[PDB]
């Protein structure tokens, strides 16, 4: 409760490539970077020699593995893996001090999922049953640890935008944030699912039936890069920072994510974009704030506008998370904000996380 020396800092990353976390699965131990990931809920290792891959799950090595005898295929818009389900003993070495008996998918075959460079080999899918695969039969890595471990049901997460940040498993670290925490209810729990009540640039409303914003969902997802918006809101959303910015030119392709852009050795012109939140009490929000800084994403002086249209709904990835420090309350089904201790900003502006604020008919604002 409170202090968790032992994880803070247990993540790395490459710019563009996520963040991902030292685990070990079998007997003796095998050691694999894995990337942690909201936004789904199977925890699935590289188990072939594939080329892109430093390492990968050798099950044959592994005294403590349970065949499952049964596949798993998974497609996704770009690419897919297939793999072949069992459970094995799995730890995480700067994560607590237990050791539990999990489901893995060992990844036989997979295409454009593997990144050629990382350095991870699989992926922990930290969200709930209901989006497991194949099935809600297939219990996640999380909900493993806390039923077989006096673990809270909780972990939290400080992503620092090379990337580093801090992943602790039941509990939350002050010194990785600054202010207070305000929590939104998690909607339905299968993505970690919110609701959006309000959205400003530059403090200018959009103006939009809230429904739009949350249009199919709106979810938390470290293992998206974007700031993912519908394709309504999205058109709005830069419209308006077009508008903002308009004492620069740019290519119109930039905004759509076709191509770069370039300074050297620029950022107040930029506006600052809020999220209002559904908060823990009727009629109450709270708000998110980001700066130009989470939404253009440096390439190696030459960024990536990452605010992205979406057809699946709002997304709210490393882009947002990486100003604040999150905690994914699974308890209280509640996700907690707080400007994080580690954010990239400037001298004139910082993230910002501010309430309450009076918000009227936000139930409204869910999509059915
Ligand atoms: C399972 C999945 C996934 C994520 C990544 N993520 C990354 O490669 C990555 C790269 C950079 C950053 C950052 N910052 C974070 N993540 C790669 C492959 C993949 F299948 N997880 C999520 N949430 O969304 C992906 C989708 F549903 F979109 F297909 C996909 F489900
Ligand atoms: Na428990
Ligand atoms: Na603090």
């Amino acid at each position: 409760r409170g202090s968790f020396v032992e994880m803070v800092d247990n993540l790395r990353g490459k710019s563009g490539q996520g963040y991902y976390v030292e685990m070990t699965v079998g007997s003796p131990p095998q050691t694999l970077n894995i990337l942690v990931d909201t936004g789904s809920s199977n925890f699935a290792v590289g188990a072939a020699p594939h080329p892109f891959l430093h390492r990968y799950y050798q099950r044959q090595l592994s005294s403590t593995y349970r065949d499952l005898r049964k596949g798993v295929y998974v497609p996704y818009t770009q690419g897919k893996w297939e793999g072949e389900l069992g459970t094995d003993l799995v730890s995480i070495p700067h994560g607590p001090n237990v050791t539990v008996r999990a489901n893995i998918a060992a990844i036989t075959e997979s295409d454009k999922f593997f990144i050629n460079g990382s350095n991870w080999e699989g992926i922990l899918g930290l969200a709930y049953a209901e989006i497991a695969r194949p099935d809600d039969s297939l219990e996640p890595f999380f909900d493993s640890l806390v039923k077989q471990t006096h673990v809270p049901n909780l972990f939290s997460l400080q992503l620092c935008g090379s990337v580093g940040g801090s992943m602790i498993i039941g509990g939350i670290d002050h010194s990785l944030y600054t202010g207070s925490l305000w929590y939104t209810p998690i909607r339905r729990e299968w993505y970690y699912e919110v609701i959006i009540v309000r959205v400003e640039i530059n403090g200018q409303d959009l103006k939009m039936d809230c429904k739009e914003y949350n249009y199919d969902k709106s979810i938390v997802d470290s293992g998206t890069t974007n700031l993912r918006l519908p394709k309504k809101v999205f058109e709005a959303a830069v419209a308006s920072i077009k508008a903002a910015s308009s004492t620069e030119k740019f290519p119109d392709g930039f905004w759509l994510g076709e191509q770069l852009v370039c300074w050297q050795a620029p950022w107040n012109i930029f506006p600052v974009i809020s999220l209002y939140l559904m908060g823990e009490v009727t009629n109450q929000s709270f708000r998110i704030t980001i700066l130009p800084q989470q939404y253009l994403r440096p390439v190696e002086d030459c960024y990536k506008f990452a605010i992205s249209q979406s057809s699946t709904g709002t997304v709210m990835g490393a882009v947002i998370m990486e100003g604040f420090y999150v905690v994914f309350d699974r308890a209280r089904k509640r996700i907690g904000f707080a400007v994080s201790a580690c954010h990239v900003h400037d001298e004139f502006r910082t993230a910002a996380v501010e309430g309450p604020f009076v918000t009227l008919d936000m139930e409204d604002c869910g999509y059915n």
